[PDB]
């Protein structure tokens, strides 16, 4: 039996991330229904038919269709990706926030069939499946010391942009590693300025996917009115807004924080929401939804060339009728990012 040849830290990443089983238990708890639909069987081609049912949807509301079409166009959403909901019927979708919902059910449901092709890539006995899993990635994934300047600026950045509303929990730092993801640093923009390390989070079933095909735009088949600032790629200077999107319980208080080096360039700062934000642009690089509280310039230090824009956060005066709390910053063209540090993290619940 092939033992492992990985780093021991290595090796609980893999775990964690390829758990199939901690998969299927994470999309009932979205109320997916896993027994008409397993994960084993999910397709490319029926999550998008997913998505162009919420499209359609999309053109329903647009067009004041509240009745029948409205009615339909969910049924054939709900047909394409079952829902389990008891014996009730399943919840009609009209919101800007009941779509996101949905987009995100996708977006876990279409990296989880990297995972399980993945997965079961596996050529068992030539070796242990963690390295397996790993190699398949290809993506680099060094652990990094805990005395290292990195270790010392990322764990600073993690407490010192902890969010105040998000009280209901802290964050330790398990684990530091350095990302590699081929071909990101042929692609990426040097040139542009204004290069910052953001956050990015997801559930932990969506990682195989990000680390082995990284943060990707929404497909063209999904609904605008799903991306509050359009179909970007979205980072976070607020540490806890981006560990929400974990989705981390009491149970399964394990996480995963990515830290990104972002090229933003000259940023076009919005005030409150717009999903066609990208045409907005006008020669500019990005988009920054202006927040209320944000970390302000003089805790900021330089990381291997970019910025951490590191507490204690203030507020900006930012008062438009619901603004945005904290910033948020997308970038429309993946050549903008490049993935360099996952956190590992324990999240620590304050009942
Ligand atoms: C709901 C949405 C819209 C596009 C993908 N979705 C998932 C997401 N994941 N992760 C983040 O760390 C994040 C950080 C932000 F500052 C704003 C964000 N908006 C989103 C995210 C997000």
């Amino acid at each position: 039996g092939p033992e492992s040849q990985l780093d021991l830290r290595v090796q609980e990443l893999i775990k964690l991330i390829c758990n199939v089983q901690a998969m299927e238990e994470m999309m009932m708890e979205m109320k997916y229904n896993t027994k008409k639909a397993p994960l084993g069987k999910l397709t490319v081609a029926q999550i998008k038919a997913g998505y162009q049912s919420l499209k359609k949807i999309e053109d329903c509301i647009r067009a004041g269709q509240h009745g029948r079409a409205l009615m339909e166009a969910c049924n054939e959403f709900y047909t394409r990706i079952p829902h389990d909901f008891g014996l009730r019927t399943p919840p009609l979708i009209r919101t800007q926030k009941e779509l996101s919902e949905k987009i995100q059910l996708l977006e876990a449901l279409g990296d989880i069939e990297i995972a399980i092709k993945l997965v079961k890539s596996e050529r068992q006995g030539l070796e242990h499946p963690l390295d397996q899993h790993y190699r398949n990635l290809h993506c680099a994934l060094r652990p990094l010391d805990h005395e290292s300047y990195e270790f010392k600026v990322i764990s600073q950045y993690l407490q010192s942009t902890h969010a105040p509303t998000h009280s209901d929990y802290t964050m330790t730092l398990l684990d530091l590693f350095e990302v590699e993801k081929d071909g990101e640093k042929e692609a990426f923009r040097e040139d542009l300025h204004n290069r910052m390390l953001l956050w990015h989070g997801s559930r932990m079933s969506n990682w195989v996917g990000i680390l082995s095909h990284g943060l990707r735009i929404a497909p063209p088949e999904a609904p605008i009115t799903g991306y509050m600032f359009g179909k970007g790629i979205y980072f976070a200077d607020m540490s806890s807004k981006s560990a929400n999107y974990c989705f981390a319980s009491r149970l399964k208080n394990t996480g995963l924080l990515l830290l990104s080096e972002v090229a933003l360039g000259q940023c076009n700062e919005l005030l409150e929401a717009n999903p066609k934000a990208e045409g907005l642009l006008q020669g500019k690089h990005s988009t920054k939804g202006l927040g209320k509280m944000a970390p302000s310039s003089a805790h900021f230090v330089t990381l291997n060339g970019s910025t951490v824009p590191l507490g204690p956060a203030s507020d900006t005066g930012i008062l438009n009728g619901y603004t945005l709390n904290y910033n948020e910053y997308i970038v429309y063209n993946p050549n903008q990012v490049r993935m360099r540090y996952l956190l590992k993290v324990q999240f620590n619940f304050l009942q």
